[PDB]
């Protein structure tokens, strides 16, 4: 599990449950190719998106579908989604945790990068 | 004025209006002494808290009454207030902007220090 | 101007100066079309991006070139850039301020929408 | 473990290690009485501050010694510390996670509150 996503809800003070996440990887023709997807669990975490073999060097985009999350709770938010774009594994394999904190008109995102 | 406070509301995407703000200065006996206070304007800003003459080096605390703000909007908050504690240091001319972004169970605060 | 961008630096406690910002509008064929761009000023702000005539309802993306900013300061960043994607909706007069607070491995963004 | 503290470093993209944390509780005379203290581990987490029996109703202050953290890394930060003040257990026992994200001139704090 070299890529994990955590999401928290700043209005409720709780994990953000059932948040859809789509990961893309930039292809040779400079388009975003679908790479992996999933949803956050009751703990707000999304595990098992990829494997060490599959998660090669590249530029990755982690799209967090924040609008669908808020609308399912009856709230009209500002952003369409949160996009996190980064180069991965350029100095060898690393483990990446993408963390996000959500409010209807604001969000924060952090990266925790560790070396196995 | 060398000290200004700005407060934003992350739930409504708006300035945080009519928020009470209290500034304290640390006295020699280690207690917090009232220094200045006010309420944020329609733009979420509080100007005119102090003057360069009065804002000497020392430790200051800015207390933002976030609980009352959320209660007035019918929203149940977590924190009693937001506290920002910092040292004022002289080191050339200095303007201090204390910014805060409020959510019911979260807040962020930033210091913008400019010449 | 109905759209403004503000960028702050959380490491130095200062405006983020000379940061490139690109705005795109979603076209009918689902691609991102260049719409406006500029560089943040000494106050970290980018004004005059568009006009009320041109800023019609639709989906917009604001791209902040954070990687170049940190590299110019000798700091190694994580993100390629910061992207802010939102729908502009009419619903009375509307000013949009897109604010961003930058750290090397983190960023926050807020929308302040005022009448 | 009804009270836990997590701290992340936004400059390094890593847990904030060896951050001192002091917890206080408002006493009957309206002073802050020392309640518990500890330091974050290599994971950035501080466990074992208190017990269900000890952690009664009250107003609590969690002081995170951010200045000492940055100065130990050779950085001159803005804030003296981060203070998180809240009423706890007013509707019965809850579990509280205080999370913080640190930059030299900025910090964010969130609360995750769950019911056992
Ligand atoms: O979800 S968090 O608590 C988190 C904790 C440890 C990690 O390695 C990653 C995320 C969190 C994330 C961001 C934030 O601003 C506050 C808490
Ligand atoms: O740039 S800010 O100070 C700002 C203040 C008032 C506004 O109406 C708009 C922007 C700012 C930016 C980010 C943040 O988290 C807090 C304050
Ligand atoms: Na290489
Ligand atoms: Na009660």
């Amino acid at each position: 599990c070299p890529l994990m996503v955590k999401v928290l809800d700043a209005v409720r003070g709780s994990p953000a449950i059932n948040v859809a996440v789509h990961v893309f990887r930039k292809a040779a023709d400079d388009t975003w190719e679908p790479f992996a997807s999933g949803k956050t669990s009751e703990s707000g975490e999304l595990h098992g998106l990829t494997t060490e073999e599959e998660f090669v060097e590249g530029i990755y985009k982690v799209e967090i579908d924040t609008k669908s999350y808020w609308k399912a709770l009856g709230i009209s938010p500002f952003h369409e989604h949160a996009e996190v774009v980064f180069t991965a594994n350029d100095s060898g394999p690393r483990r990446y945790t993408i963390a996000a904190l959500l409010s209807p008109y604001s969000y924060s995102t952090t990266a925790v990068v560790t070396n196995p």
